[PDB]
DNA sequence: GTCTGCATTCCTC
DNA sequence: GAGGAATGCAGAC
C-alpha cells in the first residue's frame, strides 16, 4: 500500500485534489473514513490493466499559522527549509509517506478567476517563494468568471492580467530549474458564442493535464512530458494575452518568444526602449521629491514587458547618469555610497506607493517584487523607490534594524529580501516633511537568498493541539456530503454549494450561482448549502455556518443565511445545464416557494449547555438547527447532538438519523445522540 | 491595537 | 475606455 497526504487549507480544498485524482483514476473499491478525529481519509484500489495499485489519501485541514499552534509539527517548514522565505501559504500540499516521514511531492494553488490589474501579482509572493524551492508549484485557474456588481448580479466586462503575470511563471520555471505553471480549466461562464473578448482564445490552452501529472507524480513516474505540455499552454496563455494588447507599449507575442525560446534575455531585448518605464503616480499621492525622481526614472529607463507596469530597467550604459541625478536630487554626498550605487550593471528600478494614507501596507505591493524576481532572477539588481507615508514606529525600525520590521510584516519582508537599493522619499504621519532614506540593502539580501530553516523531518501527527472550527467544518462536511447522501466524490448526488457556488438541481438541469459574495443587503453566505429531495414534498436547502463555539453565532445569523438564499433566488442563476446532456448561460429564474429553506449553526460544545443555554442560541441566532458536536477520546469517536428549534428541523433531523448509513463511509466513528 | 486575505473604486494616460 | 494605482473591510490573533 502507498500512503500520501493532503494538506490544505480546509476540507473542500482537500476533496478537490482528490476529485482531480477520481476523474482519471476509475477506481474498483472506495472507502472512507477518519484516521484520526481531525483527519479524514480516502482508500482507493484500482488497476492499470493487469497492474493493481491501493492508495490511502490522509487529509490534514487547516494550516499552522506557526510551528505549533493546530498541528504538533508545521508541514510548511518543509517549504522553509528548501528556500520559501516569505510567510506564504498555498492552499494544498501533497506529500508521499516514506520511512516515517512525509516528502513534498507539490504546492498547488486554487484560484476562481484570472485576475487583473494589480490583483494578478498581489499574491506573486506565494510562486516565488515557493517556486525556488524545486517543489512543484500548479497554480490552477477557471478561464473565465464574469465579476459581477453585487448590487444586481449583472455582469462586468472581463479583464485580463497583464501578459507578464502568466509568462512569470515559465520564467521563473526557468531561473530556477524547478516545475512552476498556471494551469486553466473551463469556466462554466466560458461561452464564446456571446463574447467578442473570446473570439481568439485557443481551446487547446485548458488543461485531462493536470489530473495526468498529479497521478505521474503520485505514481513516481517521470512527468518532463506532461510537464512540457502544460508549459506550452502557459505561454499560448501568454500569446493569447499580447496578442490582444496594444504593441506601442507593451512587448509583443515575438518578443516574448524570444525570451522563451533563450534567444535573449528580458534585459537585452534588441527593441528594448521602444517604449520607456513611465510609473504612473496619483497627483494626491505626491510628496517631497517624489515628482522629480519620477522624471529622473522617464529619463534614462527602458520598458519591461509594459511601459506602466510599477518597474523598468535602467541599463548599465545609463546608471552612471541616472545615479548622478538622483545623487543631485536627495544631497548624497558619501564617496562610498555613490560607489555601490555605479555598479557596472543593469537595474532594475520598481516603484511603489507601499502604504496608504494611515501607513497601513498595501497588499498588492507586496507581489510587485516577486513579480520582477520571477521575470528577471532574483540576483538581478534592484532599485525599489517608496513613497507611501510612514508611520513613526516604522521609519524608527528602518532607522534601528530594517529586518526587524522585514520579520513583522509581509510587505517589508518583500521589500528586504528582493531588493539591493531600498529608497525612501515618504511623509511621515505627525510630520509636517518627508524622510529620505537611501538603504544599501545588497548584503543583507544577499543573506536572505541563502537563508534556510533547520533541516528536519517531519511527520505531522494526526491528533491537533485541540479541536476547533476546521474540524466542525470536516464533520459537517463529511456527514452531509458523504454520509446522508451516501456519496464518494465532488462528482455526485445534488452538488448543494459552498464559498465557491450554489448549484440547485431539478428534475432536468443544474443551475448555478457563481461569484458569491460574503455578504448581501440582509444576508451571509453560508459555509455550505445542502439540498435534500427525498424528504419534504418540496426540496430541502440547508444552510449551514460552522463557529468553533456556541457564542461564537452571531446574531440572527441563521435568518441572514435563508436571506442570502432568497437574495440569490431574486436573479436568473449565473449558467445551467441539462443533467442528461454542456454549461449555458442561466435562462430562466427559479422560484423560492417551490423550497423549504431552514438554516443551522454547528459548534463543538462539552456538554456545557444547558436547556436555557439553547434557548437563549435559539432566540440569539434564529437557527432552526443547532448541531452541538464533541469529539471523545478513548476510542476516537465524534458525538454528534442535533438539537432542532421546530417540527421542521425535527423531521431532517429523524431524516439524517434514518440516512446515517453507508456501504463507502465508515460511520462507526460517530454517534448520533439524537 | 497589528497583520493578511479579500476584493472594489479611483486616477492617469 | 484600458488597466495600473489606490483604497478599505474583515477575521484572526
Ligand atoms: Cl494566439
Amino acid at each position: 500500500m502507498n500512503v500520501f497526504r493532503i494538506h490544505g487549507d480546509n476540507i473542500i480544498e482537500c476533496e478537490r485534489v482528490i476529485d482531480l485524482i477520481l476523474s482519471k483514476i476509475n477506481p474498483q473499491k472506495v472507502k472512507r473514513g477518519f484516521i484520526s478525529l481531525s483527519c479524514p481519509f480516502i482508500e482507493i484500489i484500482f488497476k492499470e490493466g493487469h497492474d493493481y495499485f491501493h492508495w490511502r489519501f490522509d487529509m490534514f485541514p487547516g494550516f499552522n499559522k506557526n510551528t505549533n499552534d493546530r498541528w504538533n509539527s508545521n508541514i510548511l517548514d518543509l517549504l522553509s527549509q528548501k528556500g520559501s522565505f516569505l510567510y506564504e501559504t498555498p492552499d494544498v500540499i501533497i506529500t508521499s509517506l516514506n520511512n516515517g516521514k512525509e516528502e513534498i511531492l507539490m504546492a498547488i494553488v486554487f484560484c476562481s478567476a484570472l485576475q487583473a490589474g494589480n490583483q494578478a501579482w498581489q499574491r506573486s509572493g506565494r510562486a516565488y517563494s515557493v517556486g525556488r524551492t524545486g517543489y512543484p508549484y500548479i497554480y490552477i485557474v477557471d478561464f473565465v468568471k464574469y465579476e459581477l456588481n453585487n448590487s444586481d448580479r449583472s455582469r462586468k466586462n472581463l479583464r485580463f492580467p497583464n501578459p507578464a503575470i502568466p509568462y512569470s511563471y515559465i520564467s521563473h520555471s526557468k531561473n530556477t530549474g524547478n516545475f512552476i505553471v498556471q494551469a486553466y480549466f473551463r469556466g462554466e461562464e466560458y461561452q464564446p458564442k456571446y463574447d467578442k473578448k473570446l473570439k481568439f482564445f485557443d481551446e487547446t490552452i485548458f488543461a485531462d493535464d493536470i489530473a495526468d501529472y498529479i497521478i505521474a507524480k503520485l505514481q513516481h513516474r517521470d512527468t518532463s512530458n506532461i510537464e512540457q505540455l502544460l508549459i506550452n499552454k502557459n505561454l499560448k496563455m501568454v500569446e493569447f494575452l499580447s496578442k490582444n494588447t496594444k504593441n506601442d507599449n507593451n512587448f509583443t507575442y515575438s518578443e516574448w518568444e524570444s525570451i522563451y525560446n533563450g534567444t535573449y534575455r528580458i534585459t537585452n531585448l534588441p527593441s528594448l526602449g521602444r517604449f520607456k518605464f513611465r510609473k504612473k503616480i496619483a497627483e494626491k499621492s505626491l510628496s517631497g521629491k517624489v515628482k522629480e525622481f519620477n522624471n529622473i526614472v522617464q529619463r534614462y529607463s527602458v520598458g519591461l514587458a509594459s511601459s506602466d507596469l510599477p518597474f523598468g530597467v535602467i541599463r548599465k550604459e545609463s546608471r552612471n547618469d541616472f545615479i548622478n541625478d538622483v545623487c543631485k536630487l536627495y544631497n548624497i554626498n558619501d564617496m562610498k555610497i555613490i560607489k555601490e550605487l555605479k555598479e557596472d550593471a543593469d537595474l532594475i528600478v520598481c516603484m511603489l506607493k507601499g502604504f496608504k494614507p494611515r501607513g497601513d501596507d498595501n497588499r498588492p505591493d507586496r507581489g510587485a517584487l516577486p513579480l520582477v524576481a520571477m521575470l528577471a532572477g532574483e540576483n538581478a539588481q534592484i532599485f525599489t523607490f517608496i513613497y507611501g507615508p510612514l508611520i513613526k514606529g516604522a521609519i524608527n525600525l528602518i532607522d534601528q534594524d530594517i529586518n526587524k520590521l522585514a520579520k513583522r510584516n509581509g510587505l517589508w519582508k518583500s521589500f528586504v529580501s528582493l531588493s539591493d537599493f531600498i529608497v525612501l522619499d515618504c511623509p511621515i504621519i505627525g510630520e509636517s516633511y518627508n524622510e529620505f532614506r537611501l538603504i544599501i540593502n545588497k548584503n543583507n539580501k544577499e543573506s536572505i537568498l541563502r537563508k534556510t530553516s533547520k533541516q528536519q523531518n517531519i511527520l505531522v501527527d494526526p491528533t491537533p493541539n485541540h479541536y476547533q472550527e476546521n474540524d466542525v467544518d470536516t464533520v459537517i462536511y463529511s456527514i452531509f456530503k458523504y454520509i446522508v447522501p451516501n456519496c464518494f466524490s465532488g462528482m455526485c448526488n445534488p452538488p448543494g454549494g459552498d464559498w465557491s457556488g450554489l448549484s440547485i438541481i431539478d428534475n432536468v438541469h443544474e443551475f448555478r450561482w457563481l461569484s458569491l459574495p460574503r455578504v448581501s443587503e440582509n444576508g451571509k453566505r453560508p459555509d455550505h448549502v445542502i439540498q435534500i429531495l427525498d424528504l419534504f414534498e418540496k426540496p430541502l436547502l440547508l444552510s449551514i455556518v460552522s463557529k468553533e463555539k456556541p457564542n461564537d453565532l452571531e446574531p440572527k445569523i441563521g435568518v441572514q443565511l435563508i436571506k442570502y438564499i432568497e437574495y440569490l433566488f431574486d436573479f436568473t442563476p449565473s449558467v445551467q445545464r441539462k443533467i442528461a446532456g454542456n454549461w449555458e448561460f442561466g435562462n430562466k429564474s427559479l422560484v423560492p416557494n417551490d423550497f423549504i429553506l431552514l438554516s443551522a449553526g454547528a459548534f463543538i460544545d462539552y456538554d456545557n449547555l444547558t436547556e436555557n443555554d439553547y434557548e437563549k442560541i435559539f432566540e440569539v441566532t434564529g437557527c432552526d438547527l443547532l448541531i452541538a458536536i464533541k469529539n471523545q477520546n478513548n476510542p476516537q469517536k465524534w458525538v454528534i447532538k442535533f438539537k432542532p428549534k421546530n417540527t421542521i428541523a425535527e423531521k431532517l433531523v429523524n431524516y439524517i438519523k434514518l440516512n446515517f448509513k453507508s456501504n463507502i463511509f465508515d460511520t462507526g466513528f460517530f454517534h448520533i445522540e439524537g
